[PDB]
């Protein structure tokens, strides 16, 4: 059903990318397997970093495409058919252009809004899986999106994304028990001050 069961984070691999705004969604599950104790190892066969684990007595898996962020459909699309994952049981954490530093919305379904990581996946499995929106701006012109998201933010619009992050990390056992509206109201209302 809507029990979240599949928790993807999107970004790009290596070091000189960890840190950037695409990156987002990474940070996101990286915290989430820490504070639940999944181990996030190698995964060759879907091209990915991924983890299986309980939370809150359910059984989850977590994903980190290694595909590059245009090609995250190649890691999650392979994986969500494997394990018989049901789109409406995906949530999926990715950095959101269209939102404030600080600001996170839980989304059902909707287009990819430009981002290149959910255009590689909606195509295939559809759209109706949940996304956590990590807000991290837009930089202001159309062709400067590039530099944006490739770039680490300042110190202060880190610290609102940090918290905000935190903030659906406590949200996260209410989605793995399929109570979607209530984190989603919860989610939705977060401030960061
Ligand atoms: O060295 C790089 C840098 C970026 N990109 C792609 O361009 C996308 C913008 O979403 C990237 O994030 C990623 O898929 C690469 O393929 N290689």
């Amino acid at each position: 059903m809507s029990n979240i069961s599949l928790i993807v984070g999107l970004g790009n691999p290596g070091s000189e990318y960890a840190q950037t705004r695409h990156n987002a969604g990474f940070w996101f599950v990286e915290q989430l397997a820490d504070k639940y104790g999944i181990t996030l190892k190698n995964d060759p066969k879907f091209h990915g970093i991924s983890g299986r684990g309980n939370i809150e007595g359910h059984d989850v898996r977590l994903l980190l495409p290694m595909t590059y962020m245009n090609r995250s459909g190649q890691s999650v699309v392979p994986f969500s058919k494997f394990y018989q994952i049901a789109p409406e049981a995906i949530l999926i954490a990715h950095d959101e252009l269209d939102m404030n530093p600080g600001v996170i919305r839980l989304k059902t379904g909707g287009g990819h809004g430009g981002h290149n990581g959910l255009r590689d996946i909606v195509p295939h499995i559809g759209p109706n899986f949940h996304r956590l929106r990590i807000g991290i701006g837009h930089p202001g012109s159309k062709e400067r999106v590039s530099g944006h998201v490739l770039g680490k933010a300042p110190s202060n619009e880190q610290s609102l994304m940090d918290g905000a992050i935190d903030h659906a990390l406590s949200k996260v056992k209410l989605l793995v028990q399929g109570q979607v509206p209530q984190a989603m109201n919860q989610i939705n209302a977060y401030k960061p001050a």
